[PDB]
């Protein structure tokens, strides 16, 4: 089946993944160097052995394509994947004058009392960003995240470079280029960042009128992250191919350090006992071609019939 | 055998490599996305089915580690791998007042007369760089090449960053880091470069006291380039592991666009009929540990018994 490479990766990590401790104090089982490809003409690689929220994937990817770096857009689409990173800024800023939120991550996980007060200052924060423009501009802006790295790379001369927009033109005028690359890794910023980009760099390739894309992911969470990671890039490949009038090819996903956090074992095993169902189909808007102007309704998934969602804890 | 992954790659390109035209007007057979690993505790992956000049590999790698960007160092070790790039600068500069060298590449290949006058201005040039300091500093300095990207990345604040030196310290103080990355790809420079780095980015990884390294190569010449490419990185892995007092693990080589130029077919087939011999052994200087101060005699290859060298044309 289409998603088999994912299940195979999981099994492999359980079979030969050596224990490797990580900063979160949790502990993982990892491997270094792995590659899996997906033939996109066979369907969309959105996992059927577990329910994955495509809406969250669409809204975040579009957020990226717009070159946006402000959470507000996401909150407007009920997407809370990036909230924590912004909330941190708020909590640490001197303008914050409320309950102490020191390491609200594991604390809210190990404390029932805190896991409500924390969930209050957060909802409070999300309200200010959505309504208070001055607040949104100050605390709702992440700064260095995919949207600005892809479309607004800052140069030494003080300008900005639209990597993605440029690369798309190169594909149109020089499809056989072996330099169709986009990097999110900047040696200058990396040491001062809280989370240096996981999806380090990707390359496009064209042959026989078909667009393929390879992604180099330096670190990956087999259970929680990868299911999303695959759909984001399999989707970007379609969008870029839509814009360039090409056919879709393969999505090659390359891993540096792929891992399973020890607290997800039973969950991954449970999923592995499920039998993949036929994959869904993607449907992009034919009358609209500028993918940078795309919006939710311009992308639709058909025939996604997944197994029930599987719950698992986070790693902290 | 140790080098089998290389032979397997070659066969695969001959079997399923679709024709894909390239800028050099030559024409290639390519594939997108491939990965091969080499267990470095089994020997040094220097091809035995064809003679490869290790000396050229040592001298170029050391040139890189020193953060050097001037050809002089190479010429002093009889290494002419980078000459053309510098020679171009000379020929195009107004200070050049001699025979016309327009596209001296294919011209020297399609003309017997020219393939001597060109080989004269070149030897002349190599003499000036080696003896004329002012000339060396002006024309012998490549500027943006691996040595400066690895150890002197220019920031917007006008400073310089030693990526490699920093990463080596991170390994020593945080071996389990999933951020042990070095990038040679800078979105600001790429569009103005004659040859954007082929070896785009690499990552280190540690487990059980063993250092592994994965390389992402965006473009590769299966016949002429890869045999070198493999030894350079299998060697850097040893040097970095020497410096950090770790054991050696695997060298994972990841390809974006791997290709065979149509004029190397008979040569690759011929090599494929040869049977790999036992791989050589590397030997680094035990009393010397600062790899940045390493020199030729500090690295030695033992038991390399290759088949005769195979001749093939260049692509232009
Ligand atoms: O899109 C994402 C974002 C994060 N992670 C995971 C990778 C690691 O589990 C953790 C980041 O830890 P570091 O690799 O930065 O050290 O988050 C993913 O798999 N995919
Ligand atoms: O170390 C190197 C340097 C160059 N090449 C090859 C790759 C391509 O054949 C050509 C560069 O063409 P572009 O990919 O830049 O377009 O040189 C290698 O394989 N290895
Ligand atoms: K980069």
């Amino acid at each position: 089946m289409l998603e088999q490479p994912y299940l195979d990766l999981a099994k492999k990590v359980l079979d030969e993944g050596h224990f490797k401790p990580d900063i979160t104090h949790t502990g993982t089982y990892s491997i270094f160097g792995h590659q899996m490809r997906f033939d996109l003409s066979k369907g969309f690689p959105l996992l059927t052995t577990k329910k994955v929220p495509f809406g969250l994937i669409k809204s975040e990817l579009l957020w990226f394509l717009h070159g946006d770096t402000n959470i507000r857009f996401l909150l407007q689409h009920r997407n809370h994947i990036w909230d924590e990173w912004a909330f941190e800024k708020w909590v640490k800023s001197d303008e914050y004058h409320g309950p102490d939120m020191t390491d609200f991550g594991h604390r809210s996980q190990k404390d029932p009392e805190f896991a409500a007060v924390y969930h209050e200052e957060m909802a409070k924060f999300d309200d200010r960003v959505l309504h208070d423009d001055a607040f949104a501009a100050k605390y709702g802006d992440l700064g260095l995240v995919y949207g600005s790295q892809w479309r607004a790379w800052h140069t030494s001369k003080g300008d900005t470079i639209d990597q993605l927009g440029d690369v798309i033109e190169q594909i149109k005028t020089h499809p056989y280029s072996r330099r169709l690359i986009v990097s999110a890794w900047n040696p200058e910023d990396v040491p001062t960042m809280a989370l240096p980009p996981c999806h380090t760099l990707y390359q496009f390739y064209v042959n026989d009128g078909k667009l393929s894309l390879q992604l180099y992911q330096r670190s990956a969470d087999i259970f929680l992250g990868v299911p999303f990671n695959i759909a984001s890039y399999a989707l970007l490949t379609h969008l870029v191919a839509h814009e360039c009038g090409l056919e879709v090819g393969e999505f090659i996903h390359t891993f540096g350090d792929a891992h399973l956090y020890v607290n997800h074992l039973d969950q991954i095993k449970e999923q592995l006992s499920r039998t993949p169902r036929p994959a869904p189909t993607l449907q992009l808007n034919p009358d609209k071609h500028d993918i940078f102007d795309f919006d939710m309704k311009d992308i639709k998934l058909l025939n996604y019939d997944p197994y029930p969602a599987i719950k698992a804890p986070v790693a902290v």
